[PDB]
């Protein structure tokens, strides 16, 4: 059987870039699917050290949080840096990642209807800082920090991509992030997972919206 | 090294980061941002995300409270003992953070309408670390493994602050409790948590704790 499992539950949300990581580097995983009928039986959140999903089995290491098993992909399959220094920023960028992501959640649960036009208003200045390390690092033509990719470029990549469908063309005001969308998004085993049953049949989110 | 942290005149999100510095004998310089001076908004066009912590390392400049916490976990070797405690760390620091951001909705956000529900749900809230504890070593040493971590330092300055929130909240948690004990005795954080340059800075921003 594969060493990895995903359990959670049938959408997108906190495990899009994890899985994009996997099929990208070519690593077999079991999707394990948690239905909203099971959840309210209750006894696997019981189970689940903060009561949520994902988990996620590497053999016999359960881990919980989508950034630590986004971290822990990220050590084992070399895509963290080539050193300390290249390490943090991964990091920094990951945390700027969940920082807008915690935004675009609470959006989307809590406040869809009267939130969505401030909060497309604000996007702009949001995304202005992953445009700004891009210029910074080789004229943007590489990856998000350094010049091999790391965790950090594909929950970046589904951060923008979720974007994109929230506010259509949010990316035109961003020269150097459109470009990067179109170079990681064409990586072949990336291009042929996205357009993969298993990734479009999934919504994006919980309740319908996006 | 040597450290430069800049941050506003609280605790905040640079407690954790200080107490690790302070307990792993290091040496750091504090540029203190007034209110005054951050409204007038030339330092925070300059800041990666518009916000503050900001820290040197050196050269290098890093910005967000984790990632900073992160980095001197990796460089002073404060993250496991291998991969697999290093996720654990992660996975631990991680919960940290998600009940920093509820304890800091309350705050600044919700506090004299949203308290008595946030009080009656912290039991449940601080469980999964009396959990862990409980897993690793009886509770004896630390969150994870064998040695201390960064999420040590980050879990203790969240478990010190809701105990100002909610005064017993520990009681019920026996590892917790022994576990504040044991770290807080350490001679070095144990210095710098009576110091005035923690006891007479306020949590947070705004009066409310
Ligand atoms: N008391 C809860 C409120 C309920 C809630 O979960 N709200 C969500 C949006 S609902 As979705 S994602 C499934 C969710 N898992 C996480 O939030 C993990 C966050 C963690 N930091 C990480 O990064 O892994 C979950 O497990 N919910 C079940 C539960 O808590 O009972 C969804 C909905 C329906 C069907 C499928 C998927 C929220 O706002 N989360 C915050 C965030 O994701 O940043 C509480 O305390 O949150
Ligand atoms: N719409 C704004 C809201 C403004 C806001 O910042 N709210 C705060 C509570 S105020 As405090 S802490 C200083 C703050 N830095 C961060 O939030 C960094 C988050 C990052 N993930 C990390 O971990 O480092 C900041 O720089 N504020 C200034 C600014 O943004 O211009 C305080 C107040 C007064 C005096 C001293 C200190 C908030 O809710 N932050 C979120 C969090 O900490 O989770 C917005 O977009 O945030
Ligand atoms: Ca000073
Ligand atoms: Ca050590």
């Amino acid at each position: 059987m594969p060493p990895y499992t995903v359990v959670y539950f049938p959408v997108r949300g906190r495990c899009a870039a994890l899985r994009m990581l996997l099929a990208d580097q070519g690593q077999s995983w079991k999707e394990e699917v948690v239905t909203v009928e099971t959840w309210q039986e209750g006894s696997l959140k019981a189970s689940c050290l903060y009561g949520q999903l994902p988990k996620f089995q590497d053999g016999d290491l359960t881990l919980y949080q989508s950034n630590t098993i986004l971290r822990h992909l990220g050590r084992t399959l070399g895509l963290y840096g080539k050193d300390q220094q290249e390490a943090a920023l991964v990091d920094m960028v990951n945390d700027g990642v969940e920082d807008l992501r915690c935004k675009y959640i609470s959006l989307i649960y809590t406040n869809y209807e009267a939130g969505k036009d401030d909060y497309v208003k604000a996007l702009p200045g949001q995304l202005k800082p992953f445009e700004t390390l891009l210029s910074q690092n080789q004229g943007g033509k590489t990856f998000i920090v350094g010049d091999q990719i790391s965790f950090a470029d594909y929950n970046l990549l589904d951060l923008l991509l979720i974007h994109e469908v929230l506010a259509p063309g949010c990316l035109d005001a961003f020269p150097l992030l459109s470009a990067y969308v179109g170079r990681l998004s064409a990586r072949p085993k990336l291009k042929a997972f996205l357009a993969s049953p298993e990734y479009v049949n999934l919504p994006i989110n919980g309740n319908g919206k996006q």
